[PDB]
């Protein structure tokens, strides 16, 4: 009923906006779609890509800089570049290797892998690929406080070093895409698969979002915390307000999103939030930024502006579609190349001095 | 010939300016002077206090919190409450105990003790009132670098965890008050018996900050960075950009200060300068504030603003000024108080909470 793309190859990735024409030929149509679409007519699908033009970098000359390190730390995990693998649904639909493949490249690079909740590898399936790689588990929680104790127990059996609660989802985005060509997954979801009754082939995104949790409250933030004893962060941050609340609430670290423009419509691009929200976080715990990031440009200016990493969606699954996990490897390889160029040129030796760079602002945005 | 203070006791402190007059019937005019005086006609120390009127606290309701905790680490050392003592010289000109008497009262109250390198104590006299108490050592950057080396000794084996680099009194501030009283240190600095050559007394106050470097460069911050085997806190920045060249250089702190407007005249209230280092810091390294902290307000707007802890001076000598005499381990007490009362009108639990502080902006600035 569906036929994913299997080869596996490297590819020459000589922008990250030419990997989506790419893979739309080799994917699926309904899958394609499912992956590059986001809500109504995508207008805030674009204007995460155009919020980049409002803060602009500066080249600094004699900085006295050579051979710039990309590497960085988070959570006590040493990684070779600032960006992480975000949390993304259904692989399978980009390559027949699905998280597996995706796990593999996260690995090879040196990264975090974030598996989905939604994932339709097992953990098992995906930990082959990690092969002991660091990994952090995204929970889209279940109604049933026990499905949730089992779902974070699995996790962290499987080696989770943190917990995602992903909280912008309580229901889908308008995604006018889906509806158009009436998608639906052609596979199973083998870790939420329980509180599903039935599966999760040929199900809606809205039945299955609609069987998680609608009425998260920060108790939930609390309780994720409590019983996996490990970091929490919640992810889907655009108001600052919602980040002195999850710290509040017992949050390890705020993860800003808009899931991709996947969810609410007519809101802001998610690099125009990033500076109210670190100032309101103020350094209490680290930022994951994400939303938008294609170049090594965006990785510089998000670190600038307060985050810590980034995490990288779309663009890594475009990648596993055209070469499976050496092609999702292509693109952190690129992102990584790309920002040691940026580093080079703005007079930043690592990753700490990204922090330390001012930016230009463009008060004439994307038409100039 | 110099009868300073000798009495010991506790103060009731109802507000530290109120310890500014109180203290002068026998506590000498000159050094009433020298402690309480800044540059010019004093406009940028009263800027230094204004300066909290531009930025107010909200009072936040019904926030979940009571017995609200006051402590807080920095380096590593849990504190008592987020203020440390600043490195002030010739403690001896407030109160016969000088500085023994500030470490006992920084120990017993439990936070950090900063010693001047123009301390008119031994370490061995300032050692018995610390009782093993933390310790940082501030110095001023010598022409000769043995010297540089000699002082980063003494530090390390005294027991310092920081030294502290203050860069922002290569020359002497116009101090107007020490001009008109021909004012002269009347003992001497035992910790730099190295450097003045001949007399100590013989040197008034120009002579003294002038047998000392007036060419700090990057590779001082670099070298101290390197020699002491300890943080390097770069103190008296007021500049973003020297913030970012400090930390380039190997500094593992920024120490944002006007040394109390005894330096620079005509320049910026201290806190007004305060969120353009923090932003530009950008969590790299500790930030510590200081010049014209008064009440628990300025210490949790200070928070707010991006700085760990603040650094306390003229409220904690003041065994001196006008009156009759207040300024000890019952100021301490005071700030730890006056703070609890802050954080619980305000919604903070804990130190933490006033880092994610919002503040009113006052455009009117002081008079409304
Ligand atoms: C196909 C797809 C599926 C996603 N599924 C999830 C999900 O299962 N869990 C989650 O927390 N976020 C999910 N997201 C959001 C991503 O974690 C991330 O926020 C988003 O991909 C970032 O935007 P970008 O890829 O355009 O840069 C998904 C995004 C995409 C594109
Ligand atoms: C009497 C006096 C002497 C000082 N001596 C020194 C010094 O030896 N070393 C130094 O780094 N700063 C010195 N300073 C500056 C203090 O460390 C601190 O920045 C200043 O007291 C803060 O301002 P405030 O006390 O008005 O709040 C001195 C300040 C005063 C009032």
């Amino acid at each position: 009923e569906y036929n994913a793309p299997s080869e596996i190859k490297y590819i020459d990735v000589v922008n990250t906006y030419d990997l989506e024409e790419e893979a739309s030929k080799v994917v699926p149509h309904g899958g394609f779609n499912y992956i590059a679409g986001a809500s109504g007519d995508e207008w805030t699908k674009r204007a995460n890509d155009r919020a980049w033009k409002h803060k602009l970098l500066y080249p600094r000359l004699a900085q006295d800089v050579e051979a710039p390190d990309t590497s960085t730390e988070i959570l006590g995990h040493k990684i070779k570049a600032p960006f992480i693998m975000a949390p993304i649904a259904a692989h399978g639909l980009a390559h027949t290797t699905k998280e597996a493949g995706t796990a593999r490249a996260v690995s090879e690079f040196g990264t975090i892998m974030s598996i989905s909740a939604y994932s339709g590898a097992t953990f098992e399936e995906i930990s082959e690929g990690l092969n002991g790689g660091p990994r952090w588990f995204q929970i889209y929680m279940a109604k049933d406080d026990q499905q949730n104790r089992d779902i974070l127990d699995e996790a962290k059996s499987d080696g989770a070093t943190a917990i995602i609660l992903t909280a912008d989802s309580t229901v889908s985005g308008n995604r006018d895409r889906d509806v158009k060509n009436k998608f639906v997954y052609p596979f199973g979801m083998p870790i939420v698969q329980r509180y599903l009754r039935g599966t999760a082939e040929g199900m809606s995104l809205n039945n299955i979002y609609g069987a998680s949790k609608q009425k998260i409250s920060p108790r939930d933030i609390e309780e994720i915390a409590a019983h996996s004893g490990l970091p929490v962060f919640v992810k889907g941050i655009q108001h600052p307000e919602d980040a002195d609340m999850a710290i509040k609430r017992g949050a390890s670290g705020i993860w800003v999103s808009n899931h991709g423009a996947r969810q609410l419509y007519e809101a802001p691009g998610s690099f125009d939030t990033l500076p109210a929200i670190a100032e309101r976080v103020n350094k209490r715990v680290p930022i994951v930024f994400d939303s938008g990031v294609r170049r090594g440009e965006h990785v510089a200016k998000a670190l600038a502006s307060g985050a810590d990493v980034v995490a990288l969606g779309r663009p890594v699954l475009f990648g596993l579609a055209l070469g499976g996990w050496q092609g999702a490897y292509s693109v952190l390889d690129y992102f990584q190349k790309d920002l040691t160029r940026v580093m080079q040129l703005t007079g930043s030796q690592n990753v700490e001095d990204l922090k330390g760079l001012d930016l230009f602002d463009n008060p004439y945005g994307y038409e100039y």
